[PDB]
C-alpha cells in the first residue's frame, strides 16, 4: 500500500477552506472522506453565518427577548465553550456582540465609522451573561437558549472556524485518517505528522502582521495542535487616515487598541485557540500572558509592531524565522 497525498479546496463560510491529507487508504475512501468534509463546510453555513437571514443563529437572534429555542447539541456545545472563554476572558472575547458588530459590518461596507449614541446604544445590548443555556437531564431531553436582554445578537464570528476545524477533524478520524492539514481562511488544524517514508512535522505559517499574506515570516513545527492568529491588519478599512480593524475592544466598542500585532494561539482544541486568539488580541500582551496561565495546555506566539516575537515554552524551540526582519526573543 502506497502513500497518497491529496488536497481539495472551495469557497465556503466566506473564506477558502482546504484540506490536505495524506493516506494509505485507497483513493476512494478518501474521496468520500473529502466529499463529507465540504458537505460538513456548507451545512454548517447554514446554521452559524451571522450575516445571513437563514441561518439557525439568524433564527435565534430574531427571537431575542423571548422565549427559549431550540437548537442541536453541537450548537448548544459551542455556544457552552463560548461563554466559558467570555467568563474566563472577562469578556474580552464576548459571542453576544452582535449588536455592536453589525454597525461595524456596514461600516466596512460604506467605509464609514457608526455614530456615538448609536454606538453607545448597541453596547447595552452585548451582555453575555443574559445568553441562557439549558438542557434538561432526562433522556433525549432538549438543548436550548434564550437571550433575555432584549435586542442582543449573537456573533460567532471569532470562534466559528474554530469549531468547524475541530468538526472537520473529528469527521477525519472518523474516516480513519490520521494526517492532515486542515485549513479554513488561515485557521489551521495540523493532525498527525506529514510525510517527507519519513514521518515529519507540519511547519505552519504565521504571516507577517502586515504582509501580501504571500510567504509567512515565521514557521512553526508542529503535530495535533490547531494554531490560529487573530491580527490587527487582517481586515480593516480606512477613513480620514484611520484605519479600522474588525476585532472589536467590548469595553470601547471601537477596534481593540493593543500592544501586538497578531496573536498566535496553539491548542489541542481549535475552538480554543480561535476564542483565546481573539480574546488575547483585546487583552494585550501582559494581561494575555496572565490569561493563559490559567491554560496549561496552550502556548502562544506573539508579534510585536516592531517585528519582535515572543512565543512560549513550549513552542520557542519550534520556531523557525523565515523573515530576517522579525527577531524571535528566546
Ligand atoms: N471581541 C470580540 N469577541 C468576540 N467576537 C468578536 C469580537 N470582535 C469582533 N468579533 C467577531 O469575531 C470576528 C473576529 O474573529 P477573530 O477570530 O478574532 O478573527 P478572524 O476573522 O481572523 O478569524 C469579527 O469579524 C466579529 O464577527
Ligand atoms: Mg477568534
Ligand atoms: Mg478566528
Ligand atoms: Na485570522
Ligand atoms: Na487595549
Amino acid at each position: 500500500a502506497r502513500v497518497r497525498e491529496y488536497s481539495r479546496a472551495e469557497l465556503v463560510i466566506g473564506t477558502l477552506c482546504r484540506v490536505r491529507v495524506y493516506s494509505k487508504r485507497p483513493a476512494a475512501e478518501v474521496h468520500a472522506a473529502l466529499e463529507e468534509v465540504f458537505t460538513l463546510l456548507q451545512q454548517q453555513e447554514m446554521v452559524l453565518s451571522a450575516y445571513r437571514d437563514d441561518s439557525a443563529l439568524a433564527a435565534l437572534n430574531a427571537q431575542a427577548g423571548s422565549a427559549p429555542v431550540v437548537v442541536d447539541r453541537s450548537l448548544y456545545a459551542l455556544l457552552e465553550r463560548a461563554l466559558f472563554f467570555a467568563e474566563k476572558s472577562g469578556g474580552a472575547f464576548n459571542p453576544a456582540l452582535g449588536a455592536v458588530v453589525k454597525l461595524w459590518n456596514i461600516g466596512f461596507d460604506r467605509a464609514a465609522v457608526p455614530d456615538p449614541d448609536a454606538l453607545k446604544e448597541a453596547l447595552t445590548r452585548c451582555d453575555f451573561r443574559q445568553v441562557h443555556l439549558r438542557a434538561g437531564v432526562s433522556v433525549g431531553a432538549p438543548h436550548t437558549v434564550q437571550l433575555a436582554q432584549a435586542g442582543m445578537q449573537l456573533d460567532l464570528g471569532a470562534i466559528a472556524k474554530g469549531f468547524l476545524a475541530d468538526k472537520i477533524v473529528q469527521l477525519l478520524t472518523a474516516h480513519a485518517l490520521d494526517s492532515a492539514l486542515v485549513d479554513l481562511g488561515g485557521n489551521i488544524f495540523a493532525l498527525g505528522l506529514k510525510y517527507g517514508a519519513q514521518r515529519l512535522e507540519w511547519n505552519v505559517g504565521i504571516r507577517d502582521p502586515h504582509g501580501t499574506g504571500q510567504k509567512p515570516a515565521l514557521v512553526v513545527s508542529v503535530r495535533d495542535c490547531s494554531v490560529v492568529t487573530s491580527g490587527a491588519y487582517e481586515r480593516f478599512f480606512e477613513r480620514d487616515g484611520v484605519r479600522y480593524h474588525h476585532i472589536i475592544d467590548p469595553v470601547t466598542g471601537f477596534p481593540a487598541h493593543t500592544d501586538v500585532d497578531s496573536v498566535s494561539i496553539f491548542a489541542p482544541r481549535s475552538t480554543d485557540a480561535d476564542a483565546l486568539a481573539t480574546a488575547c488580541f483585546v487583552l494585550g500582551y501582559e494581561k494575555s500572558c496572565a490569561l493563559l496561565r490559567e491554560f496549561p495546555g496552550v502556548d502562544a506566539l506573539f508579534i510585536f509592531p516592531d517585528k519582535r516575537v515572543r512565543a512560549s515554552a513550549g513552542i520557542v524551540d519550534r520556531v523557525r524565522v523565515l523573515d530576517a526582519r522579525f527577531v524571535l526573543e528566546r
